[PDB]
């Protein structure tokens, strides 16, 4: 209950509040940023140092990507906070510095998610792990990936080979999780230390009264263990020559100290999605002082936002070539969430909301950062004219609804973890819990459970629909319980994943940045939905007579006459995809879960469209066997054939009320369809997204919009010429990569995609 | 369910039952052992194969007793159950094979529980920790005492430094848990492991139903962990030549398989006591099979069982100093359960009863295997005087009342755990406790919380005790309350102590040998039972005058009076025993537990005795500070002065049903008083026995009883001349060690205690 002379010094200048008292990042932004309303013309551009330093990291890109491998990584070192000494790019010209290993792109083993995994990769790009590791990490150290597969069922290994429930976080960090990296900026490491350890002292009379024995057993643990990690991340520092005790004193220190904490997460943890937050407002406070007290000129500000981007654009991890297929890209979704606007009206934009966009120009297109703009009807429209700006120049950023998830939450300061899903920064998590594919569960519907290419039993032995035409009404009745079942194998699949993780793999060094009790929600999602979708309109609307084989299994279908498909805006098919979402999450809904982690959904794919559209046999909206599903909520492949306010008609239609855990919508446009000339572009894309994203009473609005602003010509020429195209980058389902880091057959997907021609 | 050939060549000759259906050791027992009354003239000697190993053995055991320290040890090996190569002491002449690492005594690193523990042996006995090692277990694996000291509070780390709960399971095995090692004899493990599989199989659907969901994900993976075990047991016998995949086909190989189960706990686990069960008289059915078939002759059964006896007699764990000072005599509990009454009436009692017994004349005295006789007051007479007769010849047997524990299990196939710590084997353990001291209990109650010796607070802040007299009805008040406080504290320090053991030391080997479900316990010791109720007699019956310092603090008392002191058969004293017992088991009954273990309680205390007795001050019974307690159950050294019947009459007050964990009582009666010659002594000590555990609806009696035989004069002059004396046995708390083996100051509290000098 009293501030020392530390952080009376580093806060100087700074306008009172709770914040002073306890830990509440939102009440510093609230009692200091600055809105910005101007325009773009402040933006310096690189610095000498800058291009030196991402020049050269890009030689080690463009080897990744033409040997789809990593540049190096480790096969001796068990990956911890302090485990690896301090790289750099070059020591003389870094402004924020830290790197996972000692060197730029060298990816490390972080064995406690399972040694399998790592095996294989060692096996994929022929290099050999040491044996010292194996023997610890498979004799001496249960992994989460061991104890995932010691209590899993028959039943879920087989949905896993069909390809009914494929890729669920049983072999990979979970991730899904943001430590509040702002908070070691704010207070520095001892104040964070001192609070976890009131938070320890807290559950002592619980624990001793008897109440929820074991519940508080665990959290007491976990803060001990957290605790630990707080310390960590100083010794971390240090090798740096850095003492992150107290708070940042100035923006320099700032930037590098949210960074250290987010460092310590990804030499720790190595979950799909390592989001970095809601920091660019945040940081700008830091960045305003220093600039009104003249203690740094605006191309310093750039410089030091644009160092920062550049090591997020250097996080990398060992993954399997399984996991490649999944998760296309190399990505990493170090997402940040920009702008936005206050409960109280205000805008959050700053002058470095505009600063991190301008790293797409100060170091070129990049998929990550994975830039998020919350975007509202009333932003500045200096702001949205300059956001569309540099997404028709670069395809580099994505946009999410503001005006929809800060009222849901009541909270202007929650950010978007991986493509499309949000959470109170400190104060909320998700149980990741990949994607399930429905298409195949209709198959199963009409096949009796039987998998359509395994000839195998997977689904519960039913009786396969009889009749040479397929009736609405029979099919869905019959896929509904079908759903049940699904429900029933995710949802336990979940249970056991989620309850070996935290044993297992607890995210110690995120969650001590979170509060002592964190909101969790078990996200379920769901592939394939146009094509289920348009599978019933095909049924509902037209004539299908599945082609059986010599044991009545429908291996195909012809259909007579047009059906209604989803995106063109038509009710007819639009209305069935609108309930499946509603029909899923009413489902799991009931179901018990770990920890209690409330059952969310997503209609999110990732690469799992062409995961499972390679496992899927023909379906009765006519999509050919092994065939790419679209992806997330995309209408299928080319079907939104009636321009863009069609297409964003229909998925913006999709409820966010039962899909909580968001909706992705891959919407490309052609440059002319946008416009003669910039001007008009820009005043144009602004003006697509403010009415997709419209939002009221009546309306609900759309959740999620990637935007790619191109000609499908020039993909073609990426094919052929990728040397001439090293840093093309573009959105691809609720992300960005870089088009070179692709496979042929996922550049394949992506070049067959809808490309909007009409407005 | 078909029993191949396998099983129908093993079982030639036995008579079926559930047993040849399911597992079900007992049932096999009932159906098969032949039961015997005879005498002792049947017994052989030891063959020059037996004596020549013993031999050699001895001369390590000369070694480690006047070293005080480990033969030799590893420095670099993590044990498991198949980390060492086989090991012999001389492969030509060993009947029954087996040791815990590949050379004879020495022993083994059991990381698991700890690093520091490991650490801090190294340094005493001069031995340099493997680096590597050390780092695995401080980063990389978290072990049990880790877990531990992260979750506990200031308040047990408090009680820990003070003296009122010490040495508690949070640095060393817990133990008390005995796998059905005869399964591996009389199923094999194939067969156990298909057991095991339909044991996980079957926890599928309350998973999938959600039903306890954590406590069944729990349970899949620890049946997960069992299973995998069985097949590294098969692996570590295999080292040895032996295929144990299918039953025991002969006599040898029953016991070698029986062995061999043993052998993966005491490979894996290093729990304090780790006892062997039940098996004498189950190995009897494939001895007398043998017999009678003339495959092996009387000598040659002998010899097997020396050679497996002689085997338990090398068990060895690597222990710190301060773990020697709480469990001295490098004990291991290898407790074996031997005669007793079936439920049927017969008796269990079998020749090899006898044989076992036998391996004290064989081999001489000694101190492991803990050699147990149920009693019943309708055991054979001439088994009654055989085991009478060994006790006069080798004080090394303990006797436990057969007639109190099956009845009140309604089962005559339990074993003892450690001292006197009852289960039904292969379906009930115990959560191991330690105890806790009850006299500094009473000295907080008086000095209101603050700690005699340290002057610091420790219990709850409260009022000293004012006046220049004692109260006794005002002291037991007081009292009371401290004893909800120490209840309270030490059920939180074995909640959080056996929630981490879960889940950082399952003894997955051994918990493979029991049922899907296991019964367990907490179990809570107390210590200084006769200090306290000595303490409150003179506060009763006397006046005791409290000497305090400036500060008001009680450091010592001074009586006026004499007054009744427990163990003198007089109700006066005697009553207040019984209710100090009463009182605790009533408050810890009240107390949730981890996993809801019954909590039970257990007046035994093995060497914290003496710890306790150094830490506690002055105490109103007269106790001078520093002065060690009783062992467990027994009066205050000396001041039993009534003679034997008098002294047991005390005792078996005691309330068994207020104490389920056990009451140790160690007698030491003097040769001559036992009787004139050797047939009158044999034929007296069974009659006090016979009195001592005398059971009927209103008279409980006695549990247990340790008998030693000798004279005082006899200890002094060992004391002086050890190497006249190699395998000198004694009793000291409900176990045995060889006198040899102990510290001086520990010899001294062994040599000032009550020699009963008459009946
Ligand atoms: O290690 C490289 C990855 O396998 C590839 O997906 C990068 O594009
Ligand atoms: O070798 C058995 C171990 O307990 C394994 O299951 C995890 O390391
Ligand atoms: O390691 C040997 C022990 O230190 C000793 O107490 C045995 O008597
Ligand atoms: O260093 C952090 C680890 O989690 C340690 O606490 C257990 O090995
Ligand atoms: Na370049
Ligand atoms: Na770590
Ligand atoms: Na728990
Ligand atoms: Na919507
Ligand atoms: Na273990
Ligand atoms: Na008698
Ligand atoms: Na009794």
């Amino acid at each position: 209950s009293e501030l020392n002379e530390k952080l009376a010094t580093a806060w100087e200048g700074f306008t009172k509040g709770d914040w002073q008292n306890e830990v509440n990042v939102r009440d510093f932004i609230q009692k200091n940023y600055t809105p910005y309303e101007g325009d773009e013309s402040f933006l310096a551009g690189a610095t000498e140092a800058t291009t030196t330093l991402w020049d050269k990291v890009m030689e080690g890109v463009k080897l990744e990507n033409r040997t789809h491998a990593p540049v190096d990584f480790d096969t001796a070192v068990a990956s911890t906070i302090t485990s690896h000494d301090a790289g750099y790019i070059n020591k003389q010209l870094e402004k924020i510095v830290g790197l996972q290993t000692e060197a730029p792109l060298k990816r490390a083993l972080i064995p406690f998610g399972g040694i399998k995994m790592i095996e294989g990769s060692c096996k994929a790009y022929n290099r050999e792990l040491d044996p010292m590791i194996k023997k610890i990490f498979t004799e001496y150290r249960k992994t989460h990936n061991q104890g995932v597969f010691d209590v899993y069922t028959p039943d879920i290994l087989r949905c896993r080979k069909s390809g009914v429930l494929t890729g669920l976080p049983d072999a990979y960090g979970r991730g899904r999780i943001i430590g509040d990296y702002r908070r070691v900026a704010l207070y520095g490491i001892d104040y964070l230390m001192k609070d976890k350890l009131a938070q320890f002292t807290s559950l002592q009379a619980d624990l001793e009264n008897g109440v929820n024995l074991e519940q508080t057993i665990r959290l007491r643990e976990e803060i001990a263990e957290q605790h630990r990690a707080l310390g960590q991340m100083k010794e971390m520092a240090a090798k740096y020559g850095y003492d992150i005790s107290g708070p940042a004193t100035n923006a320099q220190e700032a930037i590098q100290w949210t960074y250290f904490g987010y460092l310590a997460a990804v030499k720790s943890q190595n979950g799909a999605a390592m989001s970095f937050g809601r920091t660019s407002t945040f940081l700008d406070v830091y960045i305003e002082r220093d600039l009104k007290a003249g203690k740094i000129t605006e191309q310093e500000a750039q410089e030091m936002v644009d160092h920062l981007v550049m090591k997020l654009r250097m996080v990398r991890f060992l993954r399997t070539p399984e996991y490649d297929e999944l998760f296309s890209g190399d990505p990493i979704w170090a997402t940040e969430s920009i702008g936005g606007m206050g409960l109280d009206g205000r805008t959050l934009v700053t002058k470095n909301s505009f600063r991190f966009l301008n790293t797409l120009y100060t170091m070129g297109p990049s998929p990550e950062p994975n830039m998020t703009i919350l975007w509202s009807e009333k932003l500045p429209l200096n702001f949205k004219k300059f956001a569309a700006k540099v997404s028709i120049d670069t395809s580099s950023l994505q946009y999410e609804n503001d005006d929809l998830m800060r009222p849901d939450f009541n909270n202007d300061d929650y950010a978007i973890a991986c493509c499309v899903s949000p959470m109170i920064v400190g104060k909320q998590m998700q149980f990741f819990g990949a994607r399930a594919n429905l298409a195949k569960t209709m198959l199963y519907a009409i096949n009796g459970g039987v998998d359509e290419k395994l000839k195998m039993q997977v689904g519960p032995k039913s009786e396969p629909i009889k009749g040479d035409v397929l009736n609405y009404d029979e099919v869905m009745e019959r896929m509904d319980h079908f759903m049940d079942w699904l429900a029933k194998q995710y949802i336990t699949a979940l249970n056991i994943i989620h309850y070996m993780h935290d044993k297992y793999s607890y995210e110690a060094s995120l969650m001590a940045l979170h509060d002592r009790d964190v909101i969790r929600t078990m996200a379920c999602g769901i592939a394939g939905l146009s094509v289920a979708a348009d599978s019933l309109s095909a049924i509902k609307y037209a004539k299908v007579k599945p082609i059986r084989d010599e044991d009545g299994l429908a291996i195909d279908f012809e259909i007579e006459g047009e059906y209604p498909q989803f995106g063109n805006n038509d009710p007819r098919v639009d209305d069935l995809a609108v309930d499946l979402v509603e029909r899923f999450m009413k489902k799991i809904q009931k179901l018990h879960t770990y920890r209690d982690a409330i059952p969310t959904q997503s209609v999110l794919t990732i690469t799992s469209n062409v995961v499972y559209g390679k496992k899927t046999g023909n379906t009765p909206d006519g999509r050919r066997a092994g065939a790419p599903f679209g992806p997330g909520a995309n209408p299928m492949h080319g079907r939104d054939q009636k321009g863009a306010v069609a297409s964003l008609t229909s998925v913006a239609k999709l409820p966010f009320a039962y899909a909580k855990d968001g909706i992705s919508y891959t919407f490309s446009i052609v440059p002319n369809a946008l416009g003669k000339d910039d001007e008009v572009r820009k005043t144009n894309l602004a003006g697509l997204m403010d009415g997709y994203f419209h939002h009221e009473a009546s309306i609900e609005g759309g959740q999620h919009l990637n935007v790619n602003v191109m000609n499908r010509e020039m993909l073609l020429d990426a094919m052929e010429n990728p040397e001439k195209y090293p840093q093309l980058t573009i959105r691809v389902s609720g992300y960005a990569v870089r088009f070179n880091s692709l496979t042929k057959e996922q550049q394949q997907d992506v070049i067959t995609r809808t490309f909007t021609q009409s407005m």
